[PDB]
């Protein structure tokens, strides 16, 4: 019963969507620099920090076995997906999610849910994980998450968004998600969220 | 209990999503110049005809009475409004519709169950319907179908997909949607269907 909430820039539901009070915080993605923490315990959750760079592999198991949930944080979804790569916490997390552990994603986190990351190139630098060759995703959902699609954010503006759909839309199954929308993907559909 | 599948173009869930075997087909959009309709035959739906241009508002409440849904087909989505607030039969569709007449969108059938017909401007030409200045949609759903999205159809290539992005998509909750994407809208859930 694989459970996930793709996030753009979070959701009032994801309490709701954990049905549980402890959720395991992964923070990697903006490790190289709090109001997405406090988004999640305004709603009520205990956050168990997860840092995944500085956790070995058995700790993030046994965490992620004492949780109700996880969330994976927006940031630089290359460096993200680095280090999901680098420390074999991917492999952890997927199994985890798959047999059943909610996972809420937000930007770069609902990112790396899908097929690939290359979509995001000209969002997130590829420069920052220069060794990081191989942009497959985590593959827990066959849609790339486009977030931020509205061109709100200085840092992603619409130009940016346009940019994205025509460098990417014909090869990948793009999904532009809005500050604000959510993909809720559970018992095998997906809900698009407003 | 409204119902509504908004595709890009069809879907193979159409019959199921009908729940009976007679549909009123709209062929409006398409006017001003057959595979659409071999989609929804091959399914086992019966098309019963109904061309607003030429459709008295009496025959059509009567027509809609007697068929289990209603699709309305691809074509130029200027000329489809154009013709539904002229003809009013605007009014009678959204009626029925949202007394639980299901209603099966492809393409300019999806996008004038939105909110807005501005965004498809670059698709479709405005110059279709000179004299139609006011591009509020049906209503029925909030979302702002792309039709198409994916760049595969020469008509609508991905430079011009991003282009509608670019111009329309800080105002309006663009969805795009890919040819065999639908939005399946049931209970008052937007349910992403492949």
């Amino acid at each position: 019963h694989m459970r996930l909430l793709l996030t753009s820039f979070q959701h009032p539901s994801m309490a709701q969507f954990i049905g549980g009070k402890r959720v395991a915080y992964i923070p990697d993605a903006a490790r190289s620099y709090q109001k997405e923490r406090e988004g999640l315990e305004k709603q009520g959750l205990e956050l168990i920090n997860l840092p995944l760079s500085h956790t070995d592999l058995a700790a993030v198991e046994t965490t992620l076995n004492a949780v109700d949930g996880v969330y994976v944080a927006g940031g630089e979804t290359f460096d993200l997906l680095q280090v999901l790569r680098s420390t074999g916490s991917d492999k952890v997390i997927t199994r985890r999610v798959r047999q059943g552990l909610p996972y809420i994603g937000c930007s770069a986190g609902s990112v790396v849910a899908g097929p690939t990351i290359e979509a995001v190139s000209l969002m997130d630098s590829p420069d920052i994980a220069p060794d990081l060759k191989d942009y497959t995703g985590l593959g827990l959902t066959e849609l790339a998450v486009i977030p931020h699609a509205s061109g709100s954010i200085s840092q992603f503006p619409i130009e940016t968004i346009a940019d994205t759909v025509r460098t990417y839309g014909e090869r990948w199954p793009l999904c532009l998600l809005r500050d604000g929308q959510a993909l809720w993907i559970e018992d095998g559909e997906v809900r698009l969220l407003n």
